[PDB]
């Protein structure tokens, strides 16, 4: 019921294989949100800085459909890089309506981001009218790829031995089926401080490094299972997290944008 956009400026991932050059590189922590010039969004980078390098890099504006970014880590304690969409404008998922990306990224093998590692969409969501307490702030993931440990593959799903936890259910967006979990986070870090807070996973079953992902997919079936967002949309990035090890991420391909039920353009980045 949903139309799939057919817009000529969406790029086909699955062909979107050419390395990318140039741009800024940030070794340090951004602080939160730090809007990129001549963009819509903002890039976020966390480098604990009693670990070791890190880095990411935004390819610009006007090349890998404009959120295409570079990642590095050596030995890092918990590494963030994401850049994506800033929102916290007091508006619902449903405002932004059919949300995509489409992407394509070469990374480091099996074994080279510590024990926990994830690659996908990433934000957060504050809803502040929840009885439950514990539910007014929510940390979300949609989980595409991830780079395994030592005891399980990368092409292997991580599961709640990893994220903890509670497996919700199962759906499928975008030819794979995702495991759905909700974890509870207890007096932990925030962007609200140090508080509790739950936390929504969408796990890829089968992980790719290439493709469209159907945000809205998830944000509507989550609901579905009655893991509910609230009123207040925080950002939604793509995000690489690596706990530990040594190793990169490189986009040649990162491009968001919405669209209506009828599938025509509201918002995309960027004579023969």
């Amino acid at each position: 019921q949903v139309v799939k956009p057919t817009d000529e400026r969406i790029i086909d991932p699955s062909t979107a294989n050419t390395q990318l050059t140039g741009g800024v590189t940030y070794n340090t922590t951004s602080g939160g949100n730090k809007p990129l010039a001549g963009s819509p969004y903002g890039y976020e980078t966390w480098i604990d800085t009693g670990g070791g390098v890190c880095s990411l890099t935004w390819y610009g504006a006007d090349q890998g459909g404009g959120a295409a970014f570079k990642a590095t880590w050596t030995n890092p304690h918990d590494f963030l890089g994401r850049l994506g969409y800033f929102w916290n404008e007091n508006k619902p998922y449903s405002h932004y309506e059919n949300i995509y990306c489409g992407f394509n990224y070469t990374r480091s093998g099996r074994k080279t981001a510590g024990d926990y590692s994830y690659i996908g969409i990433y934000g957060w969501s504050r809803n502040p009218s929840a009885s439950n307490s514990n539910e007014r702030l929510i940390e979300y993931y949609i989980v595409e790829d991830w780079f395994g440990n030592q005891w399980q593959a990368d092409t292997s799903p991580m599961g709640i031995n990893t994220t903890g936890g509670t497996v919700m259910g199962s759906f499928t967006c975008d030819g794979s089926s995702y495991q759905i979990i909700k974890n509870t986070r207890v007096n932990q870090p925030s962007i609200e401080g140090d508080k509790t807070f739950v936390q929504y996973f969408s796990i890829r079953q089968s992980p790719r490094k290439s493709g469209t992902i159907s945000i809205t997919c998830h944000f509507k079936k989550w609901e579905k299972l009655g893991m509910k967002l609230g009123d207040n949309m925080y950002e939604c990035k793509f995000l690489i997290e690596a706990g530990a090890g040594e190793g990169f991420f490189d986009a040649r391909l990162i491009q968001f944008y919405r669209a209506d039920n009828e599938g025509n353009i509201l918002q995309i980045t960027p004579h023969h």
